């Protein structure tokens, strides 16, 4: 059978009552011909692309019909607390919440997903998940690849895997609370190796990782470069070219690439040097979706200057936050051996060379920030509001992946687990690696956030974030 076309999410824009449109909720998807119930919003999975524009507000009107309890966070967004969607932003069973966006950033590739109090991971393993794409007045003079769907496209790569009926998998337990959900079948917006036909010139890739738990590291089969040309919160300075592209849970990159007449490429993701990540058949590259080229001219361009990025400020006598991570020894020990006894060996493949106890061994508030499981009652800080702050956070005491995000801004790197930033993880992003290292990042608000509706800061690692590794601050 030839490959199925890569999905398109719906590109969605405002009505006349400026509004847009939300419904979650369940229906059916089939993968590998079975069918499994699965979740999504505006549709049976994943989600649409929302189109913001700097500088105009929109109203979105959120419908869930779920029977469970929901919330809805437009990931990389700045927005006050009130409408950010964390764990307080409650939409009830049958109910519909609105939420007023006045959007006030520059142009970027951002996302939209759930984040109910202590079931994110099994939400966003059910389907939830859409994207954002905000515009500003600067990248459309720059004359990027811009026809959605054709040579502008969307590329959401998500592991799930399924039980032999079909459905999802999914388990909050001692061993993924230890090393998170991830599975055997890798899907591109919703497809198992789809097949995308994109006009000869540049194809512009918009791509979210939005797997569980699983690192990925993007490549091409024929080693032809990938020019990132934009990061989490936005445009880079200059294209930055390279020849593969890790990418954490939750991180976006875009990036052009040469589509040439007659030769068929795929994208790939790289094995990575994650723990349980590189079980079969993730042990090898593994395609993401095939390129295929078509005889007709692409208009698109890769400009020499993309944006303007300021200069990191002085850092003297900003404030310092110090964020310490840990996870229970116990209980990750735990389940790093149910691991090895599953899979063996190759769990750990690419590193570096039973009774009731009472609720204080639970699983379910084992990992922490500054010895303390996420309490949503009691914000752990109050930021500042319009002032830069140097925030530190440390992984040190276990050697887990934690990609770290914190709600409400974009921010700059200043060291990623203990070296500079690469220079395309150098400009605006909201995600940070921390493995069994030290992080600091430069953050402002431009948002008050208040405890009944605060930010959160949290390992986007989703079952790590479920079992207690987030705090709430406000700003403000
Ligand atoms: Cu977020
Ligand atoms: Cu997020
Ligand atoms: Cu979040
Ligand atoms: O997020
Ligand atoms: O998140």
């Amino acid at each position: 059978a030839e490959r199925p076309t890569l999905p398109i999410p719906d590109l969605l824009t405002t009505d006349a009552r400026n509004r847009i449109q939300l419904t979650i909720g369940a229906g059916q998807s089939t993968f590998g011909g079975k069918t499994a119930t699965t979740w999504g919003y505006n549709g049976n999975l994943l989600g649409p692309a929302v189109k913001l524009q700097r500088g105009k507000a929109v109203t979105v009107d959120i419908y869930n019909q779920l029977t469970e309890e929901t919330t809805l966070h437009w990931h990389g967004l700045e927005v006050p607390g009130e409408v950010d969607g964390g764990p307080q932003g409650i939409i009830p069973p049958g109910g519909k919440r609105s939420v007023t966006l006045n959007v006030d950033q520059p142009a970027a590739t951002c996302w939209f997903h759930p984040h109910q109090h202590g079931k994110t991971g099994r939400q966003v393993a059910m389907g939830l998940a859409g994207l954002v794409v905000i515009e500003d007045d600067e990248i459309l003079k720059l004359m990027l690849p811009k026809q959605w769907g054709i040579d502008d496209v969307p590329v959401i790569v998500q592991d799930k895997k399924f039980s032999a009926d079909g459905q999802i998998d999914y388990q909050l337990d001692v061993m993924t609370a230890a090393v998170g959900w991830f599975g055997d079948t890798l899907l591109t917006n919703g497809a198992i190796y789809p097949q995308h036909a994109a006009p000869r010139g540049w194809l512009r890739l918009r791509l979210l990782n939005g797997c569980n738990a699983r690192s990925l590291n993007f490549a091409t089969s024929d080693n032809r470069p990938l020019y990132v040309i934009a990061s989490d919160g936005g445009l880079l300075p200059e294209p930055v070219k390279v020849s593969e592209l890790p990418v954490l849970m939750g991180e976006r990159f875009e990036v052009l690439v040469e589509v040439n007449d007659n030769k068929p490429f795929d994208l790939v993701t790289l094995p990575v040097s994650q723990m349980g990540m590189a079980i079969a058949p993730f042990d090898k590259p593994h395609p993401v979706m095939r390129i295929q080229p078509i005889a007709i001219s692409a208009s698109g361009a890769l400009p020499d200057t993309l944006s303007s990025l300021p200069a990191l400020p002085s850092l003297e006598g900003l404030t310092v936050r110090k964020l310490q991570l840990s996870m229970d020894p116990m209980l990750d020990m735990m389940g790093m051996q149910m691991l090895m006894e599953k899979y063996g060996d190759q769990a750990m493949a690419g590193m570096d060379h039973h009774m009731n106890h009472g609720g204080k061994f639970d699983f379910h508030h084992a990992n922490k920030i500054n010895g303390q499981a996420f309490d949503m009652n009691k914000p752990m800080f109050a930021a500042a509001k319009g002032q830069y702050e140097r925030w530190v956070i440390s992984g040190v005491g276990d050697m887990m992946l934690h990609p770290f995000h914190i709600h409400g801004t974009q921010f700059r790197i200043l060291s990623e687990n203990g070296k500079p930033p690469a220079a395309h993880r150098a400009g605006w992003k909201d995600t940070v690696k921390v493995e069994g290292n030290v992080s600091e990042v430069l953050v402002k608000f431009n948002h008050d956030a208040p405890k009944e509706h605060a930010y959160m800061a949290h390992s986007h690692l989703l079952e790590h974030q479920d079992t207690g590794m987030m705090l709430g601050f406000t700003v403000g």
